[PDB]
């Protein structure tokens, strides 16, 4: 079950699956044109890199909507198939506000922001679901981020 | 005022700060014997680095050892000047640890990490605090945490 107050961490993941499935996605999809069409600042770094892919985009929102049908049939909240492509959304704006800040410090695309790579989609996708209504508790919040670090930390040792 | 439930972003900013004072004055103190001995892990990368002193960690702690006598004057609770030492010395700690993941991840000394840069000696700080019995709530949790980034964006806005 899924309501406007987050306050447990399966309903914070439920809510969450489809910005880390949009997270995810781009990662396989693979993808060859920038967002940033190349596009290098004064600052002699890339806007975003060529780690950001329309085609990631794309197959990360189709992916980000499919996976909130799922949502919205598994806990009988039909409003999460309208919300999710919007959390998907936020989660693909924040990764690429993320790779954004990384480019704007010299860091080279796809170099190690540990901390921030991991985050940067579930900050995005968090905003949005505020924007959208949500309340959080901190406590929640907390957990879910540490709940991405454990899984990705979890998808590198298998 | 302090007490043991640190409920509010004065409070906590009264607790942490021998911690970022602490995080702060290995910056100016310098330093060139460093922490590691100039060992090299496997990887090929120091275990620490040279941004880890032996000369940073003694002036981080007595710096934050003095912070908590003003902290323990400031807010009448005495216990500040006992405890101000150990936490100086979980921010201490926790700085390093961010070192030793940077260079684990082949992360150069010196190069940005950011959020891991600015908030690894608060999270040590933070750990410390609650082995010594505070209780945090999550949301002055995260404003504490949002408070250093902020404080690191205005160090850097000046
Ligand atoms: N919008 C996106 C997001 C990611 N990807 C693909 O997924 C990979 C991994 O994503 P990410 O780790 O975020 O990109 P990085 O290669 O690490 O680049 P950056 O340093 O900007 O994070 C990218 O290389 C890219 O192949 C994509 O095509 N389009
Ligand atoms: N225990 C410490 C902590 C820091 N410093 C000094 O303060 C500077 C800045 O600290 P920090 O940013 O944490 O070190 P970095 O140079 O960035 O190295 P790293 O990549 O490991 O973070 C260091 O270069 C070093 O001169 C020190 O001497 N001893
Ligand atoms: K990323
Ligand atoms: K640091
Ligand atoms: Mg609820
Ligand atoms: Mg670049
Ligand atoms: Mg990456
Ligand atoms: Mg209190
Ligand atoms: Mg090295
Ligand atoms: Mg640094």
């Amino acid at each position: 079950a899924v309501d406007w107050r987050i306050d447990n961490i399966l309903e914070a993941i439920i809510l969450m699956l489809p910005a880390m499935i949009a997270n995810a996605t781009p990662v396989v999809a693979g993808g060859r044109r920038p967002v940033d069409m190349g596009v290098v600042l004064p600052d002699g770094r890339r806007l975003l890199g060529d780690g950001k892919t329309i085609e990631g985009l794309l197959a990360g929102f189709a992916a980000g909507s499919a996976a909130g049908v799922l949502a919205a049939l598994a806990s009988g909240n039909m409003l999460l198939a309208v919300h999710s492509p919007a959390i998907a959304l936020g989660a693909l704006a924040g990764d690429m506000a993320g790779s954004f800040v990384k480019r704007r410090l010299g860091i080279e695309r796809g170099r190690p922001a540990p901390l921030l790579d991991q985050l940067d989609f579930y900050l995005g996708a968090l905003a949005v679901s505020i924007a959208l209504g949500y309340t959080w508790t901190p406590r929640v919040a907390v957990e879910a981020a540490a709940a991405v670090l454990l899984l990705h930390l979890a998808a590198n040792i298998t």
